[PDB]
């Protein structure tokens, strides 16, 4: 049973134009995912919830995280993703 | 013997373009016989890709030619482990 | 109660071009944190502190262009910092 | 005294264009540096020896490196760079 990565990641950058995390779950527990949002100038904003199964990989988009709320465009931004099981995370 | 690296690496990125590249440095001195295993969003994992990276070598492996046990389809999104019996760096580019 | 990041981050490359470069630091803790930074250069003394706070829970954008006091960072020049925190901070120059 | 960095870190990517490092010394004594860099179809060759002095940073041009000798273009090669005291590196 492989495990590899851990359950908290911070991007200290961020910005929708008026983007994208890549989660791997090498896992044999499915990972259910929080990433809180934050700003220069207002209180952070989440959870944003999502599931990466057990043995796969997440692209997710940003753009299209909109529960609680959707991120403003031409806003810097920086997220934290946390995680039960151990996860990989990585920003293009 | 120079020992740096470790024997387990994961990339949570992978994309061939529609119709990339994994640098790995042996810098110690035995072969390392190394293991991928591809990830994908919607299916079970493909592996192990099996190659060597000899003694006080670098190697440049294409994810476009790996291909046994299968290839990886293209416009796909996939993530890779990487796994050795001895110490490798590993860089993804 | 989330502690996330260090307290001392280096960065070897800084270029700043002509107009007419940036780091992004995450206080994601319920302290403010006091930064400061130090300048390399190759050929020369270092130049610091450079201070400024990123509030609690806050991500702040920090132009090294915009730093000007001690003094102006000299443009087409290749330079590295330091950048320290009294409390965790996560500092990401993309 | 600000230590900051280690003595030993690998780049695994190298390539000369028919290729820059980074390097910071914080500390208040010279880092004397040696590279050696590593081929897919030959032995690795060095040290490449230089200083960062005290309290300075170094840009280290790949294209430079000639002593022992230099670097064969359109040729992939990885580099270990290895330090007497802790030093930060940047590749680019």
């Amino acid at each position: 049973s492989l495990s590899i990565g851990r359950t908290c990641w911070a991007i200290a950058e961020g910005y929708i134009p008026p983007e994208t995390v890549c989660i791997l779950n090498a896992g044999d527990e499915d990972a259910h995912v929080e990433i809180t949002i934050y700003y220069s100038d207002k209180e952070p904003v989440g959870p944003y919830r999502l599931t990466v199964p057990a043995r796969r990989t997440k692209h997710v988009r940003f753009n299209d995280l909109n529960d609680p709320a959707p991120i403003p465009h031409d806003t810097d931004f920086a997220s934290v993703i946390q995680s039960n099981v151990p996860i990989v995370v990585q920003h293009t």
